[PDB]
Order: structure tokens, then sequence, then C-alpha cells
DNA sequence: CCAGCGGCAGC
DNA sequence: GCTGCGCGCTGG
């Protein structure tokens, strides 16, 4: 009975990342303004370089934005990955909202799919409307 | 060819 | 409430 989110005809990043909430919330950063169709790809470049939290806590920043330069937002971005990965290693949380970078979408995200409590979230992304309004539409069928 | 636009921190 | 951050996709 562990959470599993369904898969859904919108295939959103996070339905393929849940079991890591690291990259789960990693890619909602990557996504920051920024369309998925470039997003996504240098994820993949990005997670093959910085695997885990517990190395990219420890990345020169600075290197982390020459990776991320075709995305725009690059050194902002870079120092918020570094930062996010500490924090998410070493304070104690709850909910990812607490650490440096995620904010309602990247949460909400957390929370329709690393756990379950989607039918408490109330997400305005439009993205993660389509999921959410589809769960509440086939949750029943589901079970 | 060209302008609009695809989260979050922090003040 | 507001601004800084930034590239490339996209519609026409
Ligand atoms: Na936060």
């Amino acid at each position: 009975k562990k959470w599993t989110p369904p898969r859904s005809p919108f295939n959103l990043v996070q339905e393929t990342l849940f079991h890591d909430p690291w990259k789960l919330l990693i890619a909602t950063i990557f996504l920051n303004r920024t369309s998925g169709k470039m997003a996504i790809p240098v994820l993949w470049k990005f997670l093959e370089k910085y695997p885990s939290a517990e190395v990219a806590r420890t990345a020169d920043w600075r290197d982390v934005s020459e990776l991320l330069k075709p995305l725009g937002l690059y050194d902002l971005r870079a120092k918020t990955i570094v930062k996010f990965s500490d924090e998410y290693l070493t304070k104690q949380w709850k909910y990812p909202i607490e650490l440096h970078g995620i904010g309602k979408y990247g949460n909400d995200s957390y929370r329709i799919f690393c756990v379950n409590e989607w039918k408490q979230v109330h997400p305005e992304d439009h993205k993660l409307n389509k999921y959410h309004d589809w769960l509440w539409e086939n949750h029943e069928k589901l079970s």
C-alpha cells in the first residue's frame, strides 16, 4: 500500500521521478519559467553529473551554472540547487516548501506524487491541475 | 524575423 | 504587493 501515483495521459515528468523526492523537486526547479521541452533534456544531463543531493550539495555552483546555461536563470538556479540540496539533506523538514528554492508549485508536486496527500492539494500550475483534476475524476476507478 | 513568455526568494 | 533573474520556444 505504498503510494504509487498513477501514470496519466499527460505524462508529467513527476510521474517518473516520484521514487526520489530530491530528483522530483530538482525537476520542479528546472521547470521554473522554463518550457519542459528545454528543461527536461537538460535535467537528464544534470542528473548524470549530479545524481544525488549528497553530491549536489558539494558542487561548485559556477559549474552547475555552466550546465544550466541554455535554460536561462542559470546563476540563480545553480545557487538555488546547491543550497536546496544542502537543506534537503541536513534540515529536518516535513514538506519541501520549508526548503530554499521550493515554493507552492514544488510543494504541491511533492504532496501529489511523493506522498498520498493529493486530495488536500489545490494546485495553481496548469499541468498539475490537469493531472490533479484527472485524479479526482478517476480515483474511484483506480482505487 | 520578432516580441511574448514559459517559480521563487527577498525586499 | 513588487522586482530580478534569462534562455529558447513559439505564433504570426
Ligand atoms: Na521554500
